[PDB]
């Protein structure tokens, strides 16, 4: 399985894992799991400065690993398309490969406030990450 599921706190995953979640170009991160990424890691200024757009990924390097901000939409209030999620995931994959990331932890990205369906997102993750050695762990409370 590409994806392993864990019930609990995403933020208690291994300190060596890289992390991922979805935000907008606005980097407001005011709700959902995002507000917890904001509290824990900050970095809003640095993220804004990367000037990443829908379908891209912004990245913070912290403690030797990476925190991926999947930029899946323009405004905080928008809802993403599957196409832009997929492009952001592909951007993360490319960065992972180039930088030797092998272990990612994430929530059920796109499938809370952003209204996507995990039956689709899971399959998308499997298709995007096939033929890599990148192990994904998905957390839920
Ligand atoms: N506080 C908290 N703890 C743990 N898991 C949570 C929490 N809040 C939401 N979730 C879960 O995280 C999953 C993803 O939902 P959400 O956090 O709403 O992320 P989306 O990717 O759907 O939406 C992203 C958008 N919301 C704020 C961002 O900046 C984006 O604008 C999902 O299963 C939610 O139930
Ligand atoms: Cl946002
Ligand atoms: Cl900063």
């Amino acid at each position: 399985s590409r994806i392993t599921y864990v019930k609990g706190d995403l933020f208690a995953c291994p300190k060596t894992d890289s992390l991922a979640h979805c935000i907008s170009e606005d980097c407001r991160m005011g709700a959902g799991i995002a507000v917890l990424f904001k509290k824990k890691f900050g970095g809003v200024q640095e993220l804004l400065n990367q000037q990443k757009k829908s379908g891209e990924v912004a990245v913070l390097k912290r403690d030797g690993r990476y925190i991926y901000y999947l930029i899946t939409k323009k405004r905080a209030s928008h809802k993403p398309t599957y196409e832009n999620l997929q492009k952001s995931l592909e951007a993360m994959k490319s960065h992972c490969l180039k930088n030797g990331v092998t272990d990612l932890s994430m929530p059920r990205i796109g499938c809370g406030l952003d209204r996507l369906q995990w039956e689709n997102v899971s399959a998308m993750i499997e298709e995007v990450f096939e033929a890599t050695d990148i192990k994904i762990t998905v957390y839920t409370l």
